[PDB]
Parts: structure tokens; sequence; C-alpha cells
């Protein structure tokens, strides 16, 4: 199951996410990527800023060396981080990611955010008060260098992450645009269903890719009864029981049926295998409408480290 991108390439309709919490040893990301490949994932989404590209690359090479997959069978995404948005730094940042990944090209390379930060080795440069050290780079200038990377054959498709409507319009309307973004990767789940941004993206043939697809599971959310937890939602539970699937699978299927490509994040074989079963059932029109009703516009990943920049993406309505 794939989704057609606006440049003719195809993206598998479910991806494997590789975000790694800081406390987790990086070797566990290597293990999880090998397991995901064995389970049957072919779309692997990573990012320079997750600091596990080397592990993901080693997993891929080990699976290729084992003969279980060929490179052409895989769809690999990585991301340009905020500290590398200066135009002269873009192609070298991709080349470094490719070296770490042990790849000659990626299938998809995306701007991680629309906001640039001070260049340098620290991914989260800060002043003595902890405020982010920000830059003045127009993301349209960064975009021109991603286009150059595509023309150089280092990446098949290019896109963005965490852009709002106004920012997508800036790219689409920029003078001398060569390639439209193929995707906008954003937080998206039953509690932040992204209807408005989705409808815009559909109108421009931009695919919405979802991270954080199961909402927050942080301790504080479970303790405060007033703060709803998506995986504990009683309406979701009713739909899950009706369809004889888990709440998590309902939550992922909801996104798939709206044309969104979710990234399923897990270190556990059983969950990896369950999530891949999302193509084995369909939600009815009534159930989709019930699930639409869960939206709360709860953004759990607001990227507060970017809030002081004029291009902070999340204050605007969409």
């Amino acid at each position: 199951h794939c989704v057609k991108l606006n440049d003719g390439h195809l993206i598998p309709a479910l991806g494997f996410g590789t975000y790694k919490p800081k406390e987790v040893p990086k070797s566990k990301s290597l293990e999880a990527a090998c397991l995901a490949l064995d389970v049957g994932y072919r779309h692997v989404d990573t990012a320079y800023a997750y600091q596990v590209e080397e592990e993901i690359g080693q997993a891929i090479q080990s699976a290729i060396a084992a003969g279980v997959v060929k490179r052409e069978d895989l769809f690999i995404t990585t991301k340009l981080w905020c500290t590398c948005f200066r135009p002269e730094l873009v192609k070298p940042a991709l080349e470094k990611s490719l070296k770490k990944l042990q790849l000659d090209y990626v299938d998809l390379y995306i701007m991680h955010y629309p906001v640039p930060m001070k260049s340098g080795d620290n991914d989260f440069p800060v002043n003595e008060q902890g405020k982010s050290l920000l830059d003045t780079v127009d993301f349209c200038d960064t975009w021109e260098r991603l286009e150059e990377c595509k023309d150089a054959g280092l990446v098949k498709s290019i896109g963005v992450s965490n852009f709002n409507h106004r920012q997508l319009e800036r790219i689409l309307n920029k003078p001398g645009l060569n390639y439209k973004p193929v995707c906008n990767q954003v937080e998206c789940h039953l509690y932040l269903n992204q209807r408005k941004l989705l409808d815009y993206c559909e109108s421009k043939d931009i695919v919405l890719v979802a991270y954080g697809a199961l909402g927050t599971q942080r301790y504080k959310e479970w303790v405060d009864q007033n703060s709803p937890v998506l995986l504990n939602d009683p309406v979701l539970c009713d739909v899950a029981k009706k369809n004889k699937r888990s709440p998590a699978l309902i939550a992922l299927r909801y996104l798939i049926q709206r044309g969104i490509v979710p990234l399923a994040q897990s270190f556990k074989e059983n969950e990896m295998r369950e999530n891949l079963q999302v193509f084995g059932f369909q939600l009815s029109p009534e159930d989709m409408k019930t699930l639409d009703g869960l939206n709360k516009n709860f953004r759990y990943l607001p990227a507060e480290f970017l809030v002081d920049h004029p291009e902070y993406p999340f204050v605007e309505e969409y």
C-alpha cells in the first residue's frame, strides 16, 4: 500500500518511526530498525536531530548484507535540522546524513521545521538563560538548496515538516520554484486531527505525514482525569470493540483513511506486527464521523524552543 507523491514517486502508506527518547541506549534503535525490517516495514523515517542515523544505517546495511531486502525496496526519509538551514550548509548536511546512514541517496529529505537556529555542533544552541540562539534565514532560500540536492541525485523527493498554511504558500508561490514539497510531516492524531491543514495540503497534492499518532502517554496526563489520554478514550474504546481491533489500530486506521501517512513508533515486536495489520480492516462512515468528533486541537509537541522566532509555526490557526 502506497501513496503517490506529486513528483511521481511512491511512499509506503505506513512508516516506521525512529524517534528515540534521550534515556534509551542508541543500540536499541539499531535493534528496533532490524526488527522492523524483519516484520515487513519498508518506509523508515529518521532525522539528523534524533542522533540515531548511524544506527539506522547499520540496520539497513545489515539487512541488505543478509539478503532480506535490497536498497530499492526501501523508502528512507531523513531531515535537515534547524542549525543547517543556511544555504551553504544544506547540501553538506545531507551529505553528512548520507555518510552516517551509509547510503548514496535518500528517498525523502525534508526541512525539520521552518525556523533556523544558530549554526554549529550543538543541535539546541542556547544563551545563558536557556533561550534558543536563532537565525535569520528565509526558508525559501533553504528550499532552493534542497532542490539542488534533488537535482544532484542525492535525494529522490523533497518536502517539509511542521510548516503552517502561510509557510507552505510561501514555498508554493516563491519566484523561481523548481519543485513543490511532496509532504508536510506534522503532529496528527485523533485529538489534533489537522482537518484544515489536511484539506489545504490535499488541494495542493501535498501528502500529510503524521508523527505522534497515538497522542501523549505522559504520566501527568494519566493522573489528571481532566486531561484526556487518547489511548484511554472511551469513545475510541467503543469503536475499537465494535471493529474487533485495538484502540491504537483504530487511531492509525483513522489517519490512513484520511489519506495521511502515519509513522508508527515502537521498540516492541508485538506492536510493530500489530500496527502493520492496519491494512486488514476498514472503518465505516459512521465510525469515521465518530472519530472526527474526538478532535480537541491538543498539540502535544509544540516545539517551545522555537517560539521566539517570527516563523514559529503553531500560533496561527492552521
